[PDB]
C-alpha cells in the first residue's frame, strides 16, 4: 500500500530538504503533506526502538510525535528502492512564517510576542525528546491560520540531542552562530537561542540582522524598524558573542518582554482575521 493510500497534489516546496507535495489520505480526506528525500542526498541515517537504516530525520520526527501541535507530526513513512517517503499532516489553510513576513512586512510585537513564545514552546519540546532542530528559521515554521498555532517543520538538518560539542553543520549559514562560522564548533542549545535571536530579530525587523560571516562575528545588532527597548535586550542578549552570556530556555520565557503572551486562538483573532 501507498499509491492507493495517499492521492497525490500539486507541488508546495523544492529545497535542499527536497521535493514535498500536497496531498490527501484516501482513508478520511485528511490534508497531509508526502516529502520525497533521495538516498545519495541523505547524509546521516539513525535506527528505530527496532528498525533498520532510516534517515536521522525519521528517527528525530518519531522522537517527537506526539499529541503536541507545535511540532510537524509524521504520519506515515515509505522506504522506496532510491528515497524515502515521509507523510506528515498539513494545516489547511496555512502559511509559512517567511511568506507571511514577506507579505506583511515586521510584525507587531503583540504578534511577535504570541509567534516567538510557539517557537519556544516547541523547541523545548523538541529538547525534552532528545531532539536538536538546528535549523530554526522562518521557512521551517508554518502557521494553522484558523487556529493561530504554529508548527517547526523540516528535521532534515537535525541531531540527536547531546551536551557534548558538535562538529557539524548543515542547516542555514545566516542563523549560525559566531562559534560555528570561527571555530566550526558548537553547543545545541546555545546554539539553538542564538538563531532564535536571528528569528525574533527577523520576526520584529521583517529581515534578519546578518548576511555575512563578518557581521556574524561582530554581532553588532542594528535596528532599522521601531523595537521596544525589552525586545532589543532580549534580541541582544539571545546574541551574545559567547554561548556561556546567552539566556536559557527558561530566562527567555521569564523575560519581561515575553509577559502577558495571547492565547494563539486570541492570536488568530486578533492579527489573522479569522
Ligand atoms: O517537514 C517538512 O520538511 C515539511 C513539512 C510540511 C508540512 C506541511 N506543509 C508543507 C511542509
Amino acid at each position: 500500500p501507498l499509491e492507493s493510500q495517499y492521492q497525490v497534489g500539486p507541488l508546495l516546496g523544492s529545497g535542499g530538504f527536497g521535493s514535498v507535495y500536497s496531498g490527501i489520505r484516501v482513508s478520511d480526506n485528511l490534508p497531509v503533506a508526502i516529502k520525497h528525500v533521495e538516498k545519495d542526498r541523505i547524509s546521516d541515517w539513525g535506527e528505530l526502538p527496532n528498525g533498520t537504516r532510516v534517515p536521522m530525520e525519521v528517527v528525530l520526527l518519531k522522537k517527537v510525535s506526539s499529541g503536541f501541535s507545535g511540532v510537524i507530526r509524521l504520519l506515515d513513512w515509505f522506504e522506496r528502492p532510491d528515497s524515502f517517503v515521509l507523510i506528515l499532516e498539513r494545516p489547511e489553510p496555512v502559511q509559512d512564517l517567511f511568506d507571511f513576513i514577506t507579505e506583511r512586512g515586521a510584525l507587531q510585537e503583540e504578534l511577535a510576542r504570541s509567534f516567538f513564545w510557539q517557537v519556544l514552546e516547541a523547541v523545548r519540546h523538541c529538547h525534552n525528546c532528545g531532539v536538536l532542530h538546528r535549523d530554526i528559521k522562518d521557512e521551517n515554521i508554518l502557521i494553522d491560520l484558523n487556529r493561530g498555532e504554529l508548527k517547526l517543520i523540516d528535521f532534515g538538518s537535525g541531531a540527536l540531542l547531546k551536551d557534548t560539542v558538535y562538529t557539524d553543520f548543515d542547516g542555514t549559514r545566516v542563523y549560525s552562530p559566531p562559534e560555528w562560522i570561527r571555530y566550526h564548533r558548537y553547543h545545541g542549545r546555545s546554539a539553538a537561542v542564538w538563531s532564535l535571536g536571528i528569528l525574533l530579530y527577523d520576526m520584529v525587523c521583517g529581515d534578519i540582522p546578518f548576511e555575512h560571516d563578518e557581521e556574524i562575528i561582530r554581532g553588532q545588532v542594528f535596528f532599522r524598524q521601531r523595537v521596544s527597548s525589552e525586545c532589543q535586550h532580549l534580541i541582544r542578549w539571545c546574541l551574545a558573542l559567547r554561548p556561556s552570556d546567552r539566556p536559557t530556555f527558561e530566562e527567555i520565557q521569564n523575560h519581561p518582554w515575553m509577559q502577558d503572551v495571547l492565547l494563539p486562538q486570541e492570536t488568530a483573532e486578533i492579527h489573522l482575521h479569522s
